[PDB]
């Protein structure tokens, strides 16, 4: 395999990374030693995710001078990385080697063995035999996922020996940039996990510009280890509009129309992504494992398009109870002309003579800062909104100048998880107005924004013909405050009423993210509350949590959070025997079944003869919701 070898422009472009991120990122922060030395275990952790390939007497050699990393990255030089990286593709190789010998040899899953899923804390293997053991547990796992799947015997060794190869060929693949990226990688998430190198564009990139604008299913991709993952969805982009995957999933699959279906076990991110993006029109097949560890795949079919603004537009309904009614806004995302989509929306609930109106934010990881302001300031008449701090520790604040509410009457705004930024601080401010009543979960707590910067500077191309093109960084520039001061960095909102989904403990936040910043505050901005709200907290929640106790949706949903907390001690190890494993989806299944038939008999439904049998665009009932519904119309009745 031709060794992998920092090119000429690899030498600027760390310094200027390195000139950026040292001065410039929001993070005050020490390239000294002690940072170096963190560096080198994230770098280390990137080569090596399960701590299964390299030697611990490969890992001393380098470890001795982990000091060294911060000179290095200032002076360009950067060859450890290299030799590291060198070795650690030397000996995953070796892991191949043996892994397909161990496909050849026969297999029982009749012995009660267990799997561990993290060894992030694990020991460095201390010798051949460990490596062999664990490596022997790998394919052990392949072979069982696949039995469960339901392939043959014959052709699960087939498969999984199709992957290593691809594995083995991949890493002869990989190359210079491949690295860098790698090194800016364990640079980058060391400061905060939103700072970033973005690697220039390729001859790929040309090809895309002789393509189509714009060609894409609008998720947002990044790597763990061998599997890929989705951060983000893209606000009416047909990821968003399938509603089928989500955030978390991890893609296993993908496929054409004529061509059958391609396992992206372990690749290079790049690999797996330029697989899905095809033609405007165009279709694609996508293969998912929801969430984490749930061992059991579903597939996702994508109408590809490009995204439609009608699909990214605010959507109005209003809900009745009784004679009552209350206008829903379901507002995707915080995008360009929001605010005015809004007061036309107010126009039609005015009409209607609604009683109480709902935000729904739910899912909604923002756009523009401008547009959570000006909303805001719908509700409130004019009053500050929101307090800006930048890489030099200077505050601005953002503010509404409307004298004028156009809707005057009361307010709930819905949240979840997955709400972030611009919901977060539109949330935050109507909180902390006493003007409405947040429903839902602990919202995702990102209170920082990020820019690009290009590495290009304008004399490259006079003083050279590296054209290679230099990436950009991104990287924290501004933090985010509530009027109240607090910023939402971390802990975001926490809403009046949490749903029973909000009230335990989950996988994401900006809070459970590698590095993250920690909350702070600064001083209250000053305004003028629009009213108190906290009179009303113990009526709502006791006539909330009365109806919901006696309610099906979140009776199950309930059993279903207990249960996790009952059986999530057990998560990272999984049965490596087949029965027990069959076993398990089984009682998935009839639980699951049970469950949706149940809903079809209050839904006047006929019930369903198989599991297998439900209609793949089967979309779920929205408890939250209606139970909102509920909230918001004892609210407007309290006053």
């Amino acid at each position: 395999i031709p060794v992998l070898k920092e090119e000429t422009q690899h030498a600027t472009v760390s310094e200027r990374v390195t000139s950026r991120f040292t001065r410039s990122h929001y993070r005050q922060f020490d390239l000294d030693q002690a940072f170096s030395a963190k560096i080198f275990d994230r770098y280390l952790n990137l080569l090596d995710y399960s701590h299964n390939v390299l030697l611990a007497s490969d890992v001393e050699q380098f470890a001795k001078k982990k000091t060294e990393l911060g000179d290095e990255l200032r002076s360009g030089k950067l060859d450890v990385f290299y030799d590291l990286y060198n070795l650690a593709q030397k000996r995953r190789f070796e892991r191949y080697q043996y892994a397909l010998s161990v496909l050849e040899k026969p297999m029982d899953f009749t012995g009660n063995d267990t799997y561990n899923l993290d060894r992030s804390k694990a020991p460095w293997p201390k010798n051949e035999a460990e490596l062999n053991a664990l490596w022997d547990s790998k394919v052990k796992f392949d072979e069982l996922s696949l039995k469960l799947t339901g392939k043959t015997d014959k052709e699960i060794r087939e498969t999984l020996t199709r992957r290593y190869k691809f594995a083995i060929r991949r890493l002869a693949q990989t190359n210079s940039e491949d690295v860098f990226s790698l090194a800016m990688t364990a640079f980058a998430r060391e400061i905060d996990p939103h700072t970033n190198y973005l690697s220039p564009r390729n001859t790929e990139q040309f090809n895309t510009e002789m393509s189509l604008s714009l060609e894409g299913i609008g998720a947002v991709y990044q790597m763990d280890d061998d599997y890929t993952v989705i951060n983000s969805m893209v606000a009416g982009g047909p990821a968003a509009k399938s509603k089928a995957i989500s955030v978390g999933d991890k893609i296993v699959g993908v496929g054409q129309t004529g061509k059958p279906m391609v396992d992206v076990i372990g690749w290079r991110l790049d690999d797996v992504v330029a697989l899905i993006k095809g033609p405007k029109g165009s279709k694609v097949r996508l293969e998912i494992l929801p969430a984490g560890k749930g061992t059991k795949t579903r597939t996702v079919t994508l109408t590809r398009e490009r995204i439609r603004l009608e699909d990214r537009a605010v959507k109005m309904s209003v809900k009745t109870v009784g004679k009552e009614k209350v206008g829903v806004l379901d507002i995707p995302g915080f995008y360009v002309g929001l605010t005015d989509d809004v007061k036309v929306q107010l126009q039609k609930l005015e009409k209607q003579n609604v009683s109480s109106v709902i935000i729904d934010l739910r899912s909604n990881g923002g756009g523009a800062l401008t547009e959570a302001v000006s909303l805001s300031g719908l509700f409130i008449p004019a009053g500050p909104i929101v307090q800006v701090r930048d890489n030099n520790g200077k505050v601005r604040e953002d503010s509404d100048t409307d004298g004028q509410v156009f809707y005057k009457g009361p307010l709930v705004v819905l949240v979840d998880r997955f709400s972030a930024i611009a919901s977060e601080i539109f949330a935050a401010a109507m909180q902390d107005y006493g003007r409405a009543l947040v429903v839902g979960e602990p919202t995702f707590g990102k209170g920082t924004v990020q820019q690009y910067r290009s590495l290009n500077r304008i004399y490259d191309q006079m003083l050279r013909p590296e054209w290679p093109a230099l990436g950009s960084v991104q990287y924290t520039i501004q933090k985010f405050y509530r009027v109240n001061g607090g910023s939402t960095q971390r802990k975001g909102v926490t809403p009046d009423i949490i749903m029973p989904t909000g009230n335990e403990e989950t996988e994401t936040g900006e809070k459970f993210e590698d590095n993250a910043l920690p909350w702070d505050s600064i001083d209250a901005a000053t305004y003028v509350k629009s009213g108190d709200l906290t009179a009303f907290e113990p009526e709502l929640l006791k006539e909330h949590n009365a109806r919901i106790a006696k309610d099906p949706e979140f009776q199950n949903i309930m059993k279903d959070i207990a249960r996790f907390n009952a059986m999530k001690d057990k998560r990272n190890i999984v049965s490596l025997n087949y029965a027990v494993r069959e076993k398990e989806n089984n009682e998935d299944d009839a639980t699951r079944l049970a469950r949706l038939n149940e809903r079809f008999k209050r839904e006047g439904k006929p019930e369903l003869k198989k599991l297998d049998d439900l209609p793949k665009d089967y979309q779920e009932p929205d408890p939250y919701l209606d139970e909102t519904v509920n909230i918001a119309l004892d609210l407007a009745k309290l006053e």
